[PDB]
């Protein structure tokens, strides 16, 4: 049966937006006889570990597999010896033999040739962890890493100390991999194989050289991209028997603009969308827009896998709303306390409960001391337990005036609660019946948000019984069995 690829640049922890879509993703192909597995492109020396505990964590799947062009030509670089060259490392030996070792504390540590009447290097030792950075007139010009016994990296730096190079050495202690960095632009350029003995341009050529490697051209191996700054290194491959569809998560218009701008990143995934086997996105609406703003025929509609099956009994009939969301720009907080200002102008025994972290915790807190609804609208911060005080809200305002598919609102429905929220650009519109399950109300109409509210707080039944449909109706939209079904039809 056929085996699917998902690409991004990174995988690690603390990632709950694209890493999680995919890796729950992941879960479901396996289920359905497909392989889920990975593909990153970025250098981790303890990839390892990152991967062992989003497993432990239950994020991950034991059957889904990670590739790595580091990990991969690492594992055929390692081929080609047999004993283990300590050449760098007695090259290092031979640097610092006749330095004296001014030992700062139990990790810091500096080296004087007396000869060389210049200090040489310094080292920091830690736990499973030695670095060493070199200098030539006390300007750092090299980096060696040591990572569980061996060096795994080298980093090279210029006289302004910006990296210009890096090294990667494989397990038997040999250069398999080199590439220039240019140094202000900070950016990846002409990438050296070693093993291959090729020379690569950019990242975007190496990584489609790894993909070309790792992914046998065969109807059967599907490719399936889902990090955006990763399409180029997809578009550019010389696979002509491997299928590629590409996913649109977050919402491809500029943020915040009404220029009817397409932020750059998504708008060459879709101006290259002919040459792809498919350009997939979560909402109906988004299909139209895409329609409209490339005019493409190969756009899917398939929804990111719902892993919620929350069932419980509300009977918490307190006047308190709740809005569960990182602290960002896209969730237009400033919205959430004007409809708050309107709200506690009527019923002042209405209380506004906001918890995420981001970049907008004085924006709020400026804000809250602003008409002064300091008691009723107060931040509770990050939460792990976030389903415990959802249960306990009487509904969830979303103030947010863009979404991929309104993941937190589609939540707060499976939890059995009302829900009065703008009709965001490819948001609620396609889930929030107005009157049926909540209140799905135009942007920027406070008036028409605040009074709704208050009509669910003033009636301890209609908010039971509006919540009571919406999670009948995610679970009725958002099938797994036929949302496969959708999947396998793309692959078919
Ligand atoms: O041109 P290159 O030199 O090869 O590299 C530059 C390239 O443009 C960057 O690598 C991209 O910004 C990164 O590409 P992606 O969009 O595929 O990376 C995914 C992104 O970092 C994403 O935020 C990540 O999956 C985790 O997100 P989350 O924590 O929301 O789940």
């Amino acid at each position: 049966m056929k085996q699917t690829y998902m690409i991004v640049n990174e995988l690690d922890v603390n990632k709950g937006g694209m890493t999680t879509a995919m890796l729950t993703r992941s879960k479901f192909f396996l289920d359905n006889e497909i392989s889920g597995d990975i593909i990153t492109f970025d250098f981790k020396a303890n990839y390892k570990d990152i991967l062992k505990e989003l497993v432990q964590s239950k994020k991950m799947d034991k059957r889904t597999q990670m590739h790595n062009p580091f990990i991969y030509f690492k594992n055929i670089s390692n081929l080609q010896h047999k004993k283990y060259n300590y050449t760098m490392t007695r090259n290092l030996s031979n640097l610092l033999k006749d330095s004296v070792e001014i030992k700062e504390n139990s990790r810091i540590s500096r080296f004087f040739n007396i000869m060389s009447r210049e200090y040489l290097a310094y080292k920091r030792e830690t736990e499973q962890e030695t670095i060493f950075d070199l200098f030539k007139n006390n300007l750092r010009y090299k980096r060696i890493y040591f990572y569980k016994g061996k060096i795994v990296k080298t980093e090279v730096f210029n006289s302004d100390n910006n990296l210009i190079a890096e090294q990667f050495y494989d397990d038997n202690g040999y250069l398999y991999l080199y590439r220039q960095i240019n140094p202000e632009k900070k950016s990846i350029g002409k990438t050296y194989l070693v093993c291959k003995e090729k020379q690569f341009k950019n990242n975007v050529e190496f990584c489609s050289y790894f993909l070309d490697k790792l992914i046998p051209d065969i109807n059967d191996n599907i490719i399936i991209c889902d990090g955006p700054g990763s399409f180029p290194k997809i578009l550019k491959t010389n696979h002509k028997n491997v299928k590629k569809f590409a996913v649109i998560h977050v919402n491809h218009y500029k943020n915040f603009d009404d220029t009817g701008a397409v932020k750059k990143q998504e708008d060459y995934i879709l101006r290259n969308a002919n040459k792809i086997n498919g350009v997939v996105m979560l909402t109906e609406a988004q299909k139209k827009d895409i329609i409209e703003k490339y005019k493409i025929t190969n756009a899917y509609v398939i929804s990111n896998f719902i892993n919620i099956t929350d069932d419980y009994r509300d009977k918490n009939d307190n006047k308190v709303v709740g809005h569960i969301s990182r602290l960002v720009p896209q969730k237009g907080l400033p919205y959430l306390i004007d409809v708050a200002k309107k709200v506690v102008e009527q019923d002042n025994s209405v209380e506004f409960h906001l918890y995420g972290t981001g970049e907008e915790k004085s924006k709020i807190e400026n804000l809250i001391q602003e008409s002064n609804l300091t008691n009723n609208v107060k931040l509770l911060g990050y939460t792990t337990n976030a389903i415990e005080k959802i249960k306990d809200f009487r509904c969830v305002i979303s103030t947010s005036q863009f979404e991929g598919q309104g993941l937190s609102l589609i939540e707060a429905m499976l939890l059995k609660k009302p829900v009065v929220a703008f009709d965001v650009k490819y948001g609620p519109s396609d889930f929030v019946k107005d009157g049926k399950n909540g209140y799905l109300i135009e942007n920027k109409d406070i008036k028409k948000m605040a009074n709704k509210i208050l009509k669910l707080l003033h009636d301890k039944e209609l908010s039971k019984s509006l919540g009571k449909h919406g999670r009948d109706t995610i679970i009725d939209m958002y099938q797994p069995e036929k949302l496969m079904v959708k999947w396998k039809q793309l692959f078919n």
